[PDB]
């Protein structure tokens, strides 16, 4: 692989509902999203079937649950600028056309809740700049104008909380580098400069928070392994060395923090099979990786239901969305084999970066 | 203090808005429930004055925010039976009247939110029993009917979520020993038998749960001193045994996870100033208690906004609610020196248990 | 039970030799120290029989293995005095006779080994205050003269090294309360001012250091439970505030650092039965109470193996010591029941501090 | 750098004496061993000088402390078979000449003690097999048989007790991958066969046990950067994944053991200056790397002080031995700058084992 890799992607985007249902987001061969939805938060729960949304669009879609519980989706139209639907309330199925927000996109579009319930969306711009855009008031369609924060992107922005309620942005630059900027006071239009963690990636990052509000960075490294790297915490400013885990990956990761506090990722691995590596212990050392039966032709989209179980989809060889998930809530659960949700076919319709 | 003490509890009831402002709840010399809250999710936010709902209660009241971001509040009314208001909208100050849930009540209300989005309220009833009713449709109000979970309770009932979603009941039983009842599958119908954790205590349980998925109890015991205990998780179905701290209290304690993942622990002190203890590190020790200035007149309330700083709420001196909060959202942060909240004063509305 | 009682001690000392065989030393009805050992450091290994070292003494013996691996035995005599005998050669039985250090000693002796490989006994002495005396140079018969560390003691001292090289001192004081004192710089005749930890206990203390480097102190507290505190740590001169755990025990406790680095405490419990505790994880909260069959008549002493596994020995019913151990390395293995190590009865030989 | 590559080893072997004092040794220009020492466990000690053992020599020497503390050194002789020499008492300057254990050895030796006492050594022999030879009475002059532990070995031999007392050895095999061999019972001529750990390592392994009793591993890989993997623990036979650090290293590392409990390795540089990394918090995450000033020509080789103090020991350019050191116990302490310990230079005496 290039340096200038990127990973290939998730097929969906999946959101938990406001009662904690799963509802996943894909593009059709009609180049149009439709969605699907557990009828019920329940281990053994059937899929409503997919539904579609009317209108062609141009880029992965993305997902975020409102401050109010309602769904909303952010997509690039035909016309690059960014759109988005909702859900006019939460847990119904009545939505919204596709609406305007305007700008010139040239990245999938990333979601974020601040710690004050507004939506805030990031994308790369026409200038190749990381732009932003947030609802002025949580959880009203009052958009904000467009504003940049400069830099040069190279892969897709990847945004998070942290624990004290700044929203952080972590994507590569022109270097092939990890580079972040973050809020410094939360939920502000007050940001940070640009600065490097370093390291050259071959996927989108990746970030989760982990139980003692240290950020955690994933991404596959220039060697094709999964590396990753921390904030060290308490009053600092810095992070931790990169590390990286052997076993080459073929996608991008997908990171979870299971039911005991423990971080678990998720990756295609180096025999197109889903593998899957856990800390072993608190902070701790990670295990070997662990693969599941059946050749997949995406990242995995990972998530948690109500109970708390993992639960994994991927693209198929027969260009249909599957599933897997743990059986109960222990981290010692069995998993279940992929099974299908039929009824459309996927296509990836991720933004070509170059 | 007799083993069948309650110790003096808070005055007020705090939520968090979808927002996440602040807002608290308690009941005024006209036996009404009055409210306030904070105009902004800032530090230096202005409250927005005390605002009051028409009718007299004869409970302290709970509030909940449901799965939608609406504020609920639950009290007992004057024909002891549970009654309900909320806000029509998230955010916004266009509330109900209050509407009833019948039922005969002998407690205060306690409300849980189950994992599928429903709220619960648990009381103890006529016959001493606890009692339960619920959301059947998440953040909607269509109830069901009453159903008791019997037992012999002495102490209002708290519950709180299981990491696995499964709600847990705490509540001193007729032997002054703590007591315990469980969901066995999350948000279902479905309940475990009473079961002892022993121990006598002098104030009802208060329930938390630690970052590693823990639950971790804490209450006054027979010596007038704080004690706690917690699940040994994993696959176990045990708890530890009980700690007891060194230090005499004269409230209940309000117990709080910091930003860092650790607990800290308020309660009035020997002295009747507010004292505090946090875990040193890890699961660690605790700290010694560490006093504030002023002499207060309930338990603490304790909260935290918008950007994780820990704010306390208690009544003072000339019955009016005052505040006390961390300037910065660190672990070291600095506090603030009491400050009122004024314009109504309180009364402490608590049902006389005996 | 008093403020001022001190429970019931320990019937032996223990230690293991270069070689890591178990090696123990009573006080029998002839008031002459005898001993007994391992004949190989295996779990089915035979022990060699009493063997008796001649002259009458008056205190429980301290055992330490020097430098150089030779054990050195402490005790006070006829005379008051403090005298000692040593393994001549390690591993073996070649001892030399009773040998002065003089002095005037009104407790047990306790022995210590500093981080530069000289011994130091510390005393209390015929003013009550804690006195010591020290090899002048490591593992050699040269040893200071006596010199007066203060305090007013009402326990026997019990001494431990910190984990960088310093020597720290616990003693029950004059007002029931722990007090301590350490030096301040390793192995240096520079010390501290006695300094109290408060609470009052009702056993001499015993100290262990944790993984991290903290001390930790276990002793019963006034109401008969297990009550323990640490050192803060890191830069800190501070300790944690003081717990207790539930449990009436009627002995001194010993506590025991198992091989996964977690703390293990063990009593004679209420019913007069061993009974033992653990750290169920890191730091952690603490296990109930489980108990052993058998009734015994001392406080246990506790020791490890060469391969790790824990033995603990008590007086019995029938004025012989007993017996149990772990049958294999592992923290959850199976525990033998009571053995007799036949041949001779012992007594308490213990200093009346009164 | 080949997969082959052996990285540049420690220019001296180091000790702590019965008394803790620091000792080194390492070869001369004369192909003899000389050693120096502390005269005394001070942070500010004098060295004693070097002194020379008679005799050319033709691997470099290993250090052991007995288990009645005198240190026993061990070295290929002329002949090509093993060799030793010992304090004849410990802390003294009394030693025998050297004295032959006869084999044919092809690699340094190895030397590690047993949890029964006895030293035992290891070595890569003629046929490129692990073979070894233990004492057969603790720290006694009473050794016994050759005896082969197969395999086909590419480093130095590494050996570390685990916390049950068995021994592990780890070296590199003829496929370049680290491999592994181990005691199935503590101190008892009961082996495992070989297993493989899997990756490439282009150094020696560095081994060392964390406080929980889990053996964790370093080596530098075949990307020129320093790898760690370690055991899972309690009932498992399972090692974690291996992960890399990031920074490009140009000797064997160093690790040590903090007072903290903490992990710490050291190791030339890209730059070939001293590095250092820290595990930021329990288990955690690593530093990046840290730099001294001043250009090195051997790889560190490290030491604890009496008081716990790290010391850095490596050659200079000017071919004599320089060390550094922390300057208090605080795992936050400075550093000195390089001193020199002057009066011979030194030769990288290490067995060419291609
Ligand atoms: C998502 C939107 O879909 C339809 O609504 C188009 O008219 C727009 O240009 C956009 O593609
Ligand atoms: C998202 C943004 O869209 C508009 O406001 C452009 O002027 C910017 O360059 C960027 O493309
Ligand atoms: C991900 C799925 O894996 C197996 O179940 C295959 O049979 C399917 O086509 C699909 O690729
Ligand atoms: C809270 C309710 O307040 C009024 O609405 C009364 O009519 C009810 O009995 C109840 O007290
Ligand atoms: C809350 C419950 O109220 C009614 O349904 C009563 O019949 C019960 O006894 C209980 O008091
Ligand atoms: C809690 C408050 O504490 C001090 O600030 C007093 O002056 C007030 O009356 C009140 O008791
Ligand atoms: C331990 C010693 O035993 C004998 O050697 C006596 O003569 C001494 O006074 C002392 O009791
Ligand atoms: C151990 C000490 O013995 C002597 O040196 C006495 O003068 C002291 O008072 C103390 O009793
Ligand atoms: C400690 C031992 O416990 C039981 O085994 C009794 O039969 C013995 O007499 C002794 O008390
Ligand atoms: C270390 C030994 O040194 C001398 O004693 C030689 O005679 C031996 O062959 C060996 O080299
Ligand atoms: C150390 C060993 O030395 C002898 O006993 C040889 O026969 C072996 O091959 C090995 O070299
Ligand atoms: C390790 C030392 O580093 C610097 O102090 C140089 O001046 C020396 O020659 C030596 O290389």
């Amino acid at each position: 692989i290039e340096n200038s890799a990127i990973a290939l992607s998730g097929i969906v985007s999946v959101a938990n509902n406001a009662d904690n249902r799963l509802e996943v987001f894909g593009v059709s061969t009609d180049s149009a999203v439709w969605h699907n939805w557990q009828t019920a938060p329940l281990p053994n729960s059937s899929w409503a079937g997919w539904n579609k949304f009317n209108g062609v669009v141009t880029s992965k879609p993305a997902v975020h649950r409102n401050s109010d519980g309602r769904l909303e989706v952010f997509v690039r139209g035909t016309d690059n600028a960014l759109w988005h639907n909702w859900q006019t309330a939460a847990d119904t199925n009545t939505w919204s056309s596709w609406q305007p927000l305007y700008g010139g996109i040239t990245s999938n579009p990333e979601v974020c809740l601040n710690s004050d319930g507004r939506l805030e969306v990031f994308v790369r711009g026409s200038d190749n700049a990381l732009w932003h855009i947030w609802q002025t008031a949580a959880h009203t369609n009052s958009w904000s104008n467009w504003k940049s924060l400069g830099g040069t992107l190279t892969s897709n922005p990847a945004a998070h909380l942290n624990a004290d309620g700044r929203i952080e942005v972590f994507a590569r630059g022109a270097d092939n580098a990890l580079w972040h900027i973050w809020q410094t006071a939360a939920h502000t239009d007050q940001w940070s400069n640009w600065q490097s963690l370093k390291s050259v990636i071959t996927s989108d990052p990746v970030v989760i928070n982990n139980c003692d509000g240290r950020l955690e960075v994933f991404a596959r490294g220039a060697d094709s392994t999964l590396r990753h790297i921390s904030q060290i915490g308490s009053d600092s400013v810095s992070w931790s060395n990169w590390q990286c885990l052997d076993g080459v990956i073929t996608s991008a990761p997908a990171a979870v923090k299971n039911i005991s506090g423990q971080l678990e990722v998720f990756a295609r691995g180096a025999d197109n099979t889903l593998w899957r590596t856990w800390q072993t212990s608190h902070n701790g050392p990670w295990s070997n990786w662990s693969s599941f039966t059946g050749i997949i032709a995406s990242a995995p989209t990972v998530a948690k239901n109500s109970d708390g179980r993992i639960e994994v989809f991927v693209l198929g060889l027969d260009k249909a969305l599957w599933h897997l998930w743990q059986t109960t809530s222990s981290t010692t659960s069995s998993w279940t084999t992929w099974a299908l949700i039929g009824g459309i076919t996927l296509i990836d319709a991720s933004v070509i970066l170059e």
